[PDB]
DNA sequence: GCGATCAGC
DNA sequence: ACGCTGATCGCA
C-alpha cells in the first residue's frame, strides 16, 4: 500500500546525502541485540535493505559513518549502540523524532514512530505494538509486512521533521534539539557501550555473607516475634506487629497495616522487632537487587554492565537508568557503601573520577528566584544544608554529623517545593507548630523564593506549562483542576520542575562541553556514568592531574549565573573511593 | 500487573 | 500534605 524496493543489494542513490533511516532493533534491551532490518527513505525513493547484506556492503558503512550525510531517525541512540555492537559507527544524524516529541510534551510517552505522528495528525504507519506483539506472542514478522512496517516508519520521519522542527522553533527548543539533546544522544551511546567493569567476585562473595547475615536476623525475627512467619509477607507481618505485639496503627495502605520504615522507626520505642526488620530488608534489599541483579545482567567475557540511559521518559529533564540502574546504587549506609567498591576501572593503571554540582538546584533556585539572601548565601560558598542542620538541631558546624546533614536536606528541598508543616513535622519529629514556625522563619529569610513560587504557579496558570532556563517544557493542565489535591499536586511541580529541569539542562551542556574539551585535550579520559548531578569518568593514572583542573572548570562554566557554580570532586580505585 | 517499599540524586 | 526515578516482590 506503500511502494518500496524489497532491495537485493545496495545502490548509489541508496547513499544520498539527506535520508531517513530506520536500523531496527526489537529487543528491549538494544545492547548486543539483533538488527532485525533496515529501511531508507530519500529524495530516490523507498528502500528496504536486508542487514546480513548492508552491514557487509562497504559502501553502506561508510555512508552510516559519514557525518556529512545526514539522517533522519527515531531514537537514535538505539540503533547507534547496536551499531557499535556490530562494529559500525553511525554519524551525521541531524534529527531524532523521538527527542523532538520529548521537547515538545514530555507527558505524551512517546515511545514509537507512530505515537509521535498522531501529533501532527500523521497516522500512515502502525504502532511497533500492534506489528510485533505483547509478550510471549512477541515475534518479527515476515519480510513483506516488516519492510513495509519500517518503510512506512522512514517516510513517516522523513515527513515529520519539518512540522517537529516548527513547533520546535516556536517553542525557542530548536536550539535545545540540535545542539543540546542530539549531540547527548551520541555521548550517552558512547558511554552505554564503553561500560563499567565490576569485580564479580568482590561482589559474589559480598553474596555469600549477606546470606549467612540474612539468617541471623531472620532467627532474631522469629524468637522476638515468638513464632516463625514470613517476614516479608504484609499480612502476617502485621499481625505479628499490630495484632500480636498490639503496635500502635499509625498509617493504613489501601490494603492494610502499612509498613513503611517511617512507620517502622516511629514504632522502634515500643518493640525491638521493627528495627531488626529494617535491618532484614536493608540486607535483602542490597541481596535482591544489588548482588543477584548487578551479577545477572553483568557480560561474563568482559565483567562489566551496560546500563541504558533513558534519554526521553522523565517529565523534568532529568536522564533514567534500567538494567541494570546505575543511577540508584547504595551508599549512604556503610554496609552498603561497599557495592561501590565492585565498581573498578576498566582496564589496569586507571582510576575512576567523580565531580558532582554542590547544591546546584538550590544555587539555581537563587538565581531564577533572584533572592538577595540567597544569592549573598551562595556567593559566600556557604553550605545550606550545614547551616540548615545547625538551625534545626542548635548545634555548631563542627557539631552536625553527615546524617544531621542528609536530614536537613531534606527540609532545605522540601519547605522550597512545598513541604506543608504536617509534612515537616513528621519528618523531623518535632510539633506541628514548631513546624509551620520554622517554615515561616525559612520564607522570611528568603522572601524572594516565596514570592518566586507564587509566581511561578500564577504564571503556570496563564500559560499552562513551565519552563526551564534552556527552555524545556512541562504542561500543567492540572494547576487549574476545581479539585484541590489534584489542582495542589500540579502546583509544586510548576515549583520543582523549573528548578530540576534547569538543573538538567545544565550538567547536559556541560557532558558535551566535557567531550569536546577531552577531545581538544587528546586525553583517554571518557565518561562512564551520570547520576542527575554528578559526572563519573575513568582514565588512566597519568591524566588525574590534569583532570582535575579540567572537569571541574567545565562543570562550572557549563552555564553562568548571577551565583556561581560549585563542583566537587575526588578520585580513587573505585567509585567507592572516589569520595 | 499493581502497589507498597526502598535504593538513589 | 516537597520533587524526579527503577527494581523487587507478595498478592491485602
Ligand atoms: N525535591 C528533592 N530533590 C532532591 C532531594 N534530594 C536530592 N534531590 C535532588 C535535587 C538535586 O537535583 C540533587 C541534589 O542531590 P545531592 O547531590 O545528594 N545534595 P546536594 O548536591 O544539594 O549537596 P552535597 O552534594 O554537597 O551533599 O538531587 C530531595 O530530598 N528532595
Ligand atoms: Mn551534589
Amino acid at each position: 500500500k506503500m511502494a518500496f524496493t524489497l532491495a537485493d543489494r545496495v545502490t548509489e542513490e541508496m547513499l544520498a546525502d539527506k535520508a531517513a533511516l530506520v536500523v531496527e532493533v526489537v529487543e528491549e534491551n538494544y545492547h548486543d541485540a539483533p538488527i532485525v532490518g533496515i529501511a531508507v527513505v530519500n529524495e530516490h525513493g523507498r528502500f528496504f535493505l536486508r542487514p546480513e547484506t548492508a552491514l557487509a556492503d562497504p559502501q553502506f558503512v561508510a555512508w552510516l559513518g559519514d557525518e556529512t550525510k545526514k539522517k533522519s531517525m527515531f531514537d537514535s541512540k538505539r540503533a547507534a549502540v547496536a551499531l557499535k555492537w556490530k562494529g559500525i559507527e553511525l554519524c551525521g544524524v541531524s534529527f531524532d523524532l523521538l527527542l523532538a516529541a520529548y521537547l515538545l510534551d514530555p507527558a505524551q510517552g512517546v515511545d514509537d514512530v507512530a505515537a509521535a505522528a498522531k501529533m501532527k495528525q500523521y497516522e500512515a504507519v502502525r504502532p511497533d505494538e500492534a506489528v510485533y506483539g505483547k509478550g510471549a506472542k512477541r515475534a518479527v514478522p515476515d519480510e513483506p509486512v516488516l519492510a513495509e512496517h519500517l518503510v512506512r516508519k522512514a517516510a513517516a520521519i522523513w515527513e515529520l521533521e519539518r512540522p517537529f522542527l516548527d513547533e520546535l522553533r516556536r517553542n525557542e527548543q530548536d536550539r535545545l534539539l540540535v545542539e543540546l539533546e542530539q549531540p547527548l544522544s551520541s555521548i550517552l551511546a558512547e558511554m552505554e557501550f564503553a561500560g563499567v567493569k565490576v569485580d564479580t567476585k568482590r561482589l559474589e562473595q559480598m553474596g555469600k555473607e549477606l546470606a549467612e547475615q540474612l539468617g541471623t536476623v531472620e532467627q532474631r525475627i522469629y524468637e522476638l516475634a515468638g513464632q516463625e512467619f514470613n517476614i516479608n509477607s504484609p499480612k502476617q507481618l502485621g499481625v505479628i506487629l499490630f495484632e500480636k505485639l498490639q503496635l500502635p496503627v499509625l498509617k493504613k495502605t489501601k490494603t492494610g497495616y502499612s509498613t513503611s520504615a517511617d512507620v517502622l522507626e516511629k514504632l522502634a520505642p515500643y518493640h525491638e522487632i521493627v528495627e531488626n526488620i529494617l535491618h532484614y530488608r536493608q540486607l535483602g534489599k542490597l541481596q535482591s537487587t544489588y548482588i543477584e541483579g548487578l551479577l545477572k545482567v553483568v557480560r561474563p567475557a568482559t565483567k562489566k554492565v551496560h546500563t541504558i540511559f533513558n534519554q526521553a521518559l522523565t517529565q523534568t529533564g532529568r536522564l533514567s537508568s534500567t538494567e541494570p540502574n546505575l543511577q540508584n546504587i547504595p551508599i549512604r549506609l556503610e554496609e552498603g557503601r561497599k557495592i561501590r567498591q565492585a565498581f573498578v576501572p576498566s582496564e589496569s593503571d586507571w582510576l575512576i573520577f567523580a565531580a558532582d554540582y554542590s547544591q546546584i538546584e538550590l544555587r539555581v533556585l537563587a538565581h531564577i528566584a533572584e533572592d538577595d539572601n540567597l544569592m549573598e548565601a551562595f556567593r559566600r560558598d556557604l553550605d545550606i544544608h550545614t547551616k540548615t542542620a545547625m538551625d534545626i538541631f542548635q548545634v555548631s558546624e563542627d557539631e552536625v554529623t553527615p546524617n544531621m546533614r542528609r536530614q536537613a536536606k531534606a527540609v532545605n528541598y522540601g519547605i522550597v517545593y512545598g513541604i506543608s508543616d504536617y509534612g515537616l513535622a513528621q519528618n523531623l519529629n518535632i510539633s506541628r507548630k514548631e513546624a509551620a514556625e520554622f517554615i515561616e522563619r525559612y520564607f522570611e529569610s528568603f522572601p524572594g523564593v516565596k514570592r518566586y513560587m507564587e509566581n511561578i504557579v500564577q504564571e503556570a496558570k496563564q500559560k499552562g506549562y513551565v519552563t526551564t532556563l534552556l527552555h524545556r517544557r512541562r504542561y500543567l493542565p492540572d494547576i487549574t483542576s476545581r479539585n484541590f489535591n489534584v489542582r495542589s499536586f500540579a502546583e509544586r511541580m510548576a515549583m520543582n520542575t523549573p528548578i530540576q529541569g534547569s538543573a538538567a539542562d545544565i550538567i547536559k551542556k556541560a557532558m558535551i562541553d566535557l567531550n569536546a574539551r577531552l577531545k581538544e585535550e587528546r586525553l583517554q579520559a571518557h565518561l562512564l556514568l551520570q547520576v542527575h548531578d554528578e559526572l563519573i569518568l575513568e582514565a588512566p593514572k597519568e591524566e588525574m592531574e590534569r583532570l582535575c583542573r579540567l572537569v571541574p572548570e567545565v562543570m562550572e562554566q557549563a552555564v553562568t549565573l548571577r551565583v556561581p557554580l560549585k563542583v566537587d570532586y575526588h578520585y580513587g580505585s573505585t567509585w567507592y573511593d572516589a569520595k
